[PDB]
C-alpha cells in the first residue's frame, strides 16, 4: 500500500544519517498533495529516554528567521513600513548613525556592508548594548553590494519592523503571528506548562544544549516549535490565500527574491532554487562558505516571483539541535526535518533530497 512505501522511502532516507551523525531524535513532517505524514525517530532524551513525536518541541535555529520574514511582511501590508525605508527611520537613537544610509531591505538580505555572522562576545543581551553597538557601526563596503549571512543584520530588520508596529517583537509574533498562523505549540519562550515537550539538545560527549541567552536572539534563532507545529507553517507559505488576507500577503512577501548568489535566490527568510536541482548543488548553497564568507551579489532588475519550479528553503542550526525545512510551491510538496543534534547541513540536505525526489 501507499504508506508501505512512504514508510520505506523515509525511512531510508533518515535512518543512516541518524546513525553516521549519532542523532539521538529526530522527527519528519511531510506535506503530500494536501496530506501530513509524520515519522518520529528516536530520543528526545537520552537520559530519560523520552521518545520524540510530532509534538516535541526542538529549537529550529535559524528558521526563526522566515518567521521574522513574515512579520514583517505583515508590517508592510500594513504600510507600516517599506522596504526602501533607510533603517534610522524607525529608531531615533539610529539617526546621525550609518543607518542612515542603509536600507530595511539590505537588513533582511545580508547586504548592509558587513554585519558579522554575530554579534561580538562583547555586546550582550541588553537593549543599551544592542543600541550602541549599531550606533557605532561602519560598513566594510558599499550597502547592496556583498552579502554576508548575519545575525545583526536580520536581527535588526525584525527589531525594527516590530518598532513600526509599535510593539515589542516578542510580543508581536505571540500575540499576532503564532496565532493567525494557528500555530499553538510555536514559541519564543517556551511556558513552564509545556517543557515536558521540550527536546534535550546534545554536543561534544553529549553534552547537553538548550539555547541560552543573546542579543537579538528572538529574531535571529529563537523559535522551539514542533514538527507538526513548523508543517502548519509549511502548509501556510504553500497555500498563502487560505489565511485572513493581511496574514496571506505578509507570506507572499517572503516568496519575493532580490539576487542570485550561486544557484540561490535570496528572498525575505527563504532561500530559493531552480527545481530540479542537483543534490550536490544544493548542498553547495547550504554550505559553511555561504554562512560565513562574503559574496557578490548578481541584483534582479525587478523582484521575482518565488513559485513553481522552485525549492525554497531554510537550515537553522544552534549549538544543540539541528533544523531543516524546504517547500516546493508549484508541486504541493512540504517537508520538516527537525533534531536534537546540530549534525552538517549537507547531511540534512541529503535526506531531505531523498524524501522529496521520492516523493515526485
Ligand atoms: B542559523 O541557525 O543559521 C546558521 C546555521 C545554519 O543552520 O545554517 C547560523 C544561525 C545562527 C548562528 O548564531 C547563533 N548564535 C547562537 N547563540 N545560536 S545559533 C550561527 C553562528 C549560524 C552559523
Amino acid at each position: 500500500a501507499p504508506a508501505d512505501r512512504l514508510k520505506a522511502l523515509v525511512d531510508a532516507a533518515v535512518q543512516p544519517v541518524m546513525k553516521a551523525n549519532d542523532i539521538p531524535g529526530l522527527a519528519v513532517a511531510i506535506s503530500l498533495k494536501g496530506e501530513p505524514h509524520y515519522f518520529s525517530y528516536g530520543l528526545a532524551s537520552k537520559e530519560d529516554g523520552r521518545r520524540v513525536t510530532p509534538e516535541t518541541l526542538f529549537e529550529i535555529g535559524s528558521v526563526s528567521k522566515t518567521f521574522t520574514a513574515t512579520l514583517a511582511g505583515y508590517a508592510l501590508t500594513q504600510d507600516k513600513m517599506r522596504l526602501d525605508d533607510r533603517a534610522s527611520q524607525h529608531w531615533p537613537a539610529l539617526q546621525g548613525s550609518r543607518f542612515d544610509g542603509i536600507s530595511l531591505l539590505d537588513l533582511a538580505t545580508y547586504t548592509a556592508g558587513g554585519l558579522p555572522l554575530q554579534f561580538p562576545d562583547s555586546v550582550q543581551k541588553d537593549q543599551a548594548q544592542i543600541r550602541d553597538y549599531y550606533r557605532q557601526w561602519q560598513p566594510t563596503y558599499a550597502p547592496g553590494s556583498q552579502r554576508l549571512y548575519s545575525n545583526p543584520s536580520i536581527g535588526l530588520f525584525g527589531y525594527l519592523a516590530a518598532r513600526s508596529l509599535g510593539q515589542p517583537f516578542e510580543r508581536l509574533m505571540e500575540q499576532q503571528v503564532f496565532p493567525a498562523l494557528g500555530l499553538e505549540q510555536t514559541h519564543l519562550d517556551v511556558p513552564e506548562a509545556a517543557l515536558a515537550q521540550y527536546a534535550q539538545g546534545y554536543g561534544k560527549d553529549d553534552r547537553p544544549l538548550r539555547v541560552g541567552p543573546g542579543p537579538l536572539d528572538a529574531e535571529g534563532y529563537g523559535v522551539k516549535t514542533s514538527a507538526a507545529d513548523l508543517l502548519r507553517f509549511v502548509d501556510a507559505n504553500l497555500h498563502p490565500e487560505r489565511l485572513d488576507r493581511p496574514w496571506a500577503q505578509a507570506l507572499d512577501a517572503t516568496h519575493r527574491g532580490y539576487y542570485k548568489v550561486g544557484d540561490m535566490t535570496q528572498g525575505l527568510g527563504w532561500e530559493a532554487y531552480d527545481w530540479p536541482i542537483s543534490l550536490k548543488r544544493l548542498q553547495a548553497g547550504n554550505s559553511t562558505p555561504m554562512a560565513l564568507q562574503p559574496h557578490r551579489i548578481a541584483r534582479l532588475p525587478a523582484p521575482q516571483a518565488l513559485e513553481g519550479q522552485r525549492l525554497l528553503n531554510k537550515t537553522g542550526s544552534t549549538n544543540g539541535f539541528g533544523a531543516y525545512v524546504a517547500f516546493v510551491p508549484g508541486r504541493d510538496l512540504g517537508l520538516v526535518i527537525l533534531a536534537n543534534r546540530n549534525y552538517p547541513n549537507a547531511e540534512r540536505v541529503k535526506i531531505a533530497y531523498a524524501i522529496l525526489s521520492g516523493l515526485e
